[PDB]
């Protein structure tokens, strides 16, 4: 529109509170958060993590304590991280669907507990697996993608008869959307959202959720350096049924939240990774970066054009939005 | 290729947090601006009849009921003066009277509120015997030009009482570069201006004459008419506008969308006094619940505005505080 | 309709070659630009807490890394010059001092590696006392026109110096103009001026702060802000600059991908202090391996950036070279 | 954006290196090359083509020989071209499954002794009918588009067979990405990509190739003049399953390139075919062009967006790339 | 949603007719321009070994085979004048000589054959001693605007000589608006300005080289960008340029292309003498058959071009008459 | 691009002819036009049609005799409508199929004497019905939408076994594209050419045509109103397999050309009906208009985006174009 200095000055709308709040583009609100928290097997247990200071491992009931207060502060949702016990790790990942597995009971007691609170599982076989690697491994130790698939659609299945509102596929197999929700759909589950990983990337930033839930890689989740591919990938999720999608890691791939936000006009999610979480806290710990740093991080993502955030902040950031 | 069954719309709508999750808009209170009708005079308060629930108060009311506003966290206000009939004039001359009420209620909110936003209406027709937007010819057509030095002249009276944003709503043609060039000239280098930009020629505004005592097809625009309204905003934004502006609001949305979309810039739309009439008439009546008011006003956050004049600003945020 | 099973996107990623062929972005030491922190004095190295692993220089020690950076290939280097105490005051004038750090630290580089680019930094907060970018009304708000006619001296006395390019970090309107005018007059034709366009009030500064030894909500960008920062960068390639910046890096990627999506200009984003300092905090704690560093400069090639100024541009370099 | 000379001087980005570096828009990288090779049946063999200066006919030893260099060199791919024994054509063209057949000989050597390099094999009946035709001729000497598909999907599997990690379907004809596909997963060789010559022109530019090889058109292959045509020929075979769509020739066609990147936003591949080949080399040849424009000519393909080009220039531009 | 076997792409392809009635793009003589290398003297005539098949002509020479030229409706040449040494200066003067090959041979050629169109070539490379395209300061660059006024005084001359187009080759920012302003102001209102917009360095004009008798990487684009054309043509369109060329051509179609593609100009593009001597080179000795030449011709017609500079155009003409 | 007066002149271009022909940004040629062509049933037999001035009904032979020279002249195709006898029209338009009706009669006859010139079969049951509706009605005197297309398919059969090299189905019944390529290519006619009359509108300019061939429409052909709606009809024409698509009539909906060929990039023709010819002759003849008006109105198709233009006037422009 041919605006062009000094008609047009852009501090204009700078040099008050009230005109930036009334220009301010997006807005963080507690609606936008998600927490993802790890949860372990037994009874009044709380764990530190030696890589994501501030952040606990919970057995159940401990969970079900905090989680009081995060309904309190209107968290809309929780997504379930499993701490498995190396001695129910296996190369068939049988329990990944186990209903007695701590995915499926912190699902039942919180469904029970907090009604309203939303609660998405893990779709995943790498908390399961002896190696530790995102499937079932052939001779040559190359992750099978159909094989996978199966095992991923009965733990979904699971996590559905425990009242799971969403299932989260995290794997980056190819066609598990589709698996999963014709399964779903076969069981009468018409209702269970999908919430997949759709842009998941082969990325350094995931460093510290090893340490934290006891577990190449570039087989299956993207190279760092494609954009366009996100597209394609999150296309086909939307054809095969996922009702969200999702980007991560989150910061390093704000650009590819607004393509993806922008191309598909889709719920469109995006995680705030262990690592992200990790090289944040231990900035604000040393003094080096102000804590103020948090609500911009988040502000990034919907300004990028996130619908929702998974972010180990969520707590934090929901306190200083209820100030 | 989204196709049921594989594809269900309703499954996020199914609990309240995910659609939280996935909600599109969220009206704030950052998103409201008060319009308010200013009398002369002290301890004057007068109920409107076709606006009901909304007063003209006397300057030393507002500065009362700007309490509560402001406690409120409403960003700004934009005042509508009460002219008394003896001050309106063929030539307007009451719009850039330093001791006129806009000016007079500028002074006092800047400096009783000094972070609360002030948005001053730039226009003639509240100051004309004959109550058109503008000084005429000789043939009863408004001249714009000539308007425009009295617009001018008004603009610059606002900024020299403190105003932070002068809006002009006049719908003359060039009168944002006009205003622009003399705040510049004159020092004013962060005096905001608020376009109306897309005023349309409306039968919505019937109750605002009723409040402040007052055809314009050959200024304001034909309703039937959108991408007039683009070219609108484009000369207003060339000109220097900082905001432009919608008016009526909700029975031109997709204007405001349009708007939106062509020149992502910060747009503003006018909930008019017709409008909040028909709400509260029908809410009044039992024939709408009250919720139709956040509604109607995320309908406006929803289309792409950035803020709303609405007569429904403290309710409004009252509920959105709790 | 690409659909699985008959498009599988793991067949790409089942071999390295085939990794190789698709890929689409690659980091060049061709994209990096290495900020440095430019003490007076002779002999003089200091390190910054907050920033692990990156020094302060006097000039003669400037002079002999910066054998090591050529040599690496790196192109340009963007000078910050720790400005002593008692040379900041009131009215900023150490900016355009012929023998302030930047200027001589230039004509040092400028003569002894040639070829290699300096990007000088046009911006008052350095030589202030106060700290705030520009010279201050009695209010206490920094004034923008007068600032940039400090801003132009400055940016004069940089291509005086020999500096090739010069780069605006002030976030005063219409800089770009003024100082493109003023080279233009003073027969500096190719002086490049790469703008900081959207610099955004952030967070993410702490680091350098600590760095140079020294709110900007009235200047700087609200962060929340993305449409914003276009009509930025439109101004500033329309008032000349050569290339255009955003300001913090990583978590503005977003604006990174819009801004040369919509301009096709040339693109550059800064890896600021705090997202270095975040980044090797993590790395010396064993929280995240080393590799991130590659990983966050890709990112920065992914979104659409031509060049990334980085604290890490020598460890890049390094590891690209090899 | 209003850029007006002289506030805007595009020059002043050129004036130093530094700056032309920083803002150089496209590299050519090893990553974007692939050297077509032309492969003979026997043992110490190497045969000089009169029309492709500089290129040579290898037997399999010699390319194994020929590929340690290719590899240390960093070239990620070699695309296979069999020079067939005039003995071994038929009307029939079944040479092209034969499992010791050229290329399935030369691609188990090369996949046994090479492991990480990428080999690309030819999928095509032109080097195997003794009428040189792209397929199974009819009566009237057409080509038949449904009955030459069944032999290539027979090559294709042949090929996955010997460990091609690609193969590159070259006929023309419509609807053969996707029966080789189909036939692909069938046989579960789930991660055999398949590199589509989606748009190929009946183009004067592959003369030297015939030569080179030992070998109307007009009715497959496309029309030089036809660009919107590419458009849903390429449309076609991603749909059908391509892993990679490639145009060629490629310097005439790099409008082509630019509007198959820019539509698709796919994995994107030109061919500098044989008499681009040619013609470049004589003129140096001749001392009538410098050097320099091999380098100049692939950077061409990559300014119009191919992600990877296949060229005989592959291992000068590698060399001159390594300085 | 086309897919097979209800679509099959090869049935149009089944049948010559089928295939005309879908073609896309026709090459007619009307998109034809003849280069051609001017001598001085009389009765001469050159043979170029790197271009074979062209000759280099005196005046006397080219009028004659003008002639050809016309009949087979060839409707514009390109002249390029080989400059005698003893001609070339510091100073390019030779340039705007009224007595000057390009002058003389244009008045020539403008009396003979007034329908006839002549492109004349307006640059400083051929009248230097140093070669360079434009005068150079102390430090051995090409000064863009004291070059322009040269080129300013070279478009006038020939403008005076009759040209009714002249074509900037030069490379110099600003020169399309320069010499537009100074035919404007002479009243030569009608002479065109074929801009060669995106010029770029390129090993593809060995031959021509040779052909006229004589880095460019300050002035002719890097080979890698493409954005920076767009930009390089939107300024020249904006400075008044009637037609916009793109240099060299095959090496440059997805240029030719996006040009046509974001700007619906009257598009050109230069087959250079690189190009026509690899075509021969190839077709002399038996590598490429000589269909190649209307192909490579009717590539710049599909990738959006309306007229192509080239060595071919007799050749192609002649195939197409017939 | 800010392009202003007096800097930009648009004259300059215009002031002579040699810069007018190298900026046209169109041409017409031979390769753009087809002749439609009324054939009758018997031998020695022309006839003048009184509202198509010029134009007449030929018998075979006849139609075979004037071949020669439009074959001469280089036009590329003929588009055949029968002029059936009245005796052989019935309430099921069985004579649309005969393999003795006067379009296969003429097609084969063509087909054998002119090899390479084009036929394109009018695939429509109008010509064929006691009634003239375009397909088979019910009771209420609707034509019924999928009762037609079964006859409609047999008669495209009998075309494709007649050599036509294009059907061209005219009748605007839902579906009928995809129904008759099905047909084709279960039957083996794999390369007949399906030219779709995709936006075929409910127009007062085909008058003349009805005098032509010797024969509510609103219910099957377009609103003229309508634009969108093309946009709609082509989709599912391509969709369905159409080789081509075609608006009808022509001149009067030059901005329906426009759209169709920017939104889909595919084979576009347009018909220059029996009025549009009828109202130009009229009033060349008049002497009101210039004939170079024929050359205008064929220009403007071009101009619009059609590739080929099916027009009375062919042979007339034809016999222009070659001087
Ligand atoms: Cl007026
Ligand atoms: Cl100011
Ligand atoms: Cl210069
Ligand atoms: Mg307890
Ligand atoms: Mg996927
Ligand atoms: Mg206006
Ligand atoms: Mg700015
Ligand atoms: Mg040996
Ligand atoms: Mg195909
Ligand atoms: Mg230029
Ligand atoms: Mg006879
Ligand atoms: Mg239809
Ligand atoms: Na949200
Ligand atoms: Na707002
Ligand atoms: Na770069
Ligand atoms: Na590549
Ligand atoms: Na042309
Ligand atoms: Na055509
Ligand atoms: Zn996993
Ligand atoms: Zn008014
Ligand atoms: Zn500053
Ligand atoms: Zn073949
Ligand atoms: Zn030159
Ligand atoms: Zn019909």
């Amino acid at each position: 529109a041919n605006r062009a200095y000094p008609y047009t000055r852009l501090r204009r709308n700078r040099r008050d509170d009230f005109s930036r709040r009334l220009v301010r583009e997006n807005v963080l609100t507690v609606d936008d958060l998600i927490l993802p928290v790890f949860v372990l097997d037994g009874v009044n247990q709380r764990e530190s993590i030696p890589s994501m200071p501030g952040v606990e491992r919970l057995s159940i009931d401990q969970l079900l304590i905090e989680a009081e207060e995060w309904v309190a502060l209107g968290i809309p949702a929780l997504a379930l991280f499993p701490v498995t016990p190396v001695e129910k790790k296996s190369l068939d990942a049988a329990e990944a669907y186990n209903p007695e597995g701590i995915a499926q009971r912190a699902t039942r007691a919180l469904r029970e507990r907090f009604p309203e609170l939303g609660i998405i599982t893990d779709v995943a076989l790498c908390p399961f697996t002896t190696h530790g690697q995102c499937g079932i491994l052939d001779d040559d130790g190359y992750v099978l993608n159909d094989v996978s698939i199966d095992v991923l659609v009965r733990q979904a299945l699971s996590h559905a008869e425990a009242g799971a509102q969403v299932v989260a596929p995290s794997d980056m197999m190819d066609g598990r959307i589709g698996a999963i929700r014709e399964a779903l759909e076969s069981a009468g589950h018409t209702n269970v959202r999908v919430m997949a990983y759709s842009a998941k990337y082969a990325s350094a930033y995931y460093g510290p959720f090893r340490d934290a839930v006891g577990s190449n890689k570039a087989t299956y989740q993207m190279d760092p350096a494609n954009s366009d591919e996100a597209l394609h990938e999150v296309a086909a999720d939307l054809a095969e049924g996922a009702d969200m999608v999702m980007v991560k890691p989150g910061m390093p791939y704000l650009d590819i939240v607004r393509r993806v936000k922008d191309e598909f006009r889709a719920p469109t999610f995006v995680y705030q990774v262990s690592g992200e979480y990790a090289m944040h806290m231990g900035a604000i710990q040393n003094g080096w970066l102000a804590e103020s740093v948090i609500l911009e991080s988040l502000t990034a993502f919907k300004r990028a054009g996130a619908d929702g955030i998974l972010t180990y902040f969520a707590k934090q950031a929901a306190e200083q939005l209820r100030r």
